């Protein structure tokens, strides 16, 4: 009814489960009431965190295989992890979601 | 009035200024920036591949422990935004401190 630092602290954990038993990403987002890319940012806040999560399962499903590659490669050769040196970059080609998922995957396996 | 080719030849003296060891306070002044427009452009440059050493400024200015917290918070983190590092360490260190800090790391890491 009313978010609380406690309640927040139990949905990550909660999503870092279903992401672990393979829940597609828009499926977890309905579960919790989210929007996509309110699931993105909690996500987000997740990895940042040092969690380890591995979406590859729903990224190999729904995205493009040489969007990815040619997102990732961004990535790798990269300085900056910035979304918005990120957009400046790729944005004429690939959407803010497209961008924001490979940018997790690639966090994720720092 | 600004544009895209006296921007670019700002940034190849900058780097220039940074290999001869001239201070970033020095630069600064020089292209009649504000030090934060200075750290902005000097992040720019490291965004775009370049490997800049900026040791010999933070060595001079910074307190040694400052540097080594910093430093190692970057190593240990997992993105390098400066909004996650003001989360992380604004109530222990200044915005152009952890700044300094980010480019030494992102420079040494990546360029
Ligand atoms: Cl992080
Ligand atoms: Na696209």
């Amino acid at each position: 009814r009313v978010r609380t630092l406690a309640n927040k602290s139990k949905m990550k954990v909660s999503i870092v489960q279903q992401i672990d038993r393979k829940v597609a990403l828009d499926d977890i987002a309905v579960s919790h009431g989210l929007d996509f890319p309110e699931l993105l940012s909690e996500v987000e806040t997740i990895v940042y965190s040092g969690t380890r999560i591995n979406i590859d399962y729903f990224i190999n499903e729904v995205m493009d295989e040489d969007h990815l590659e040619d997102i990732f490669e961004y990535f790798k050769e990269s300085t900056t992890d910035s979304l918005e040196e990120a957009m400046q970059e790729l944005g004429k080609d690939y959407s803010e979601e497209e961008i924001r998922l490979v940018r997790i995957k690639f966090l994720s396996e720092m």
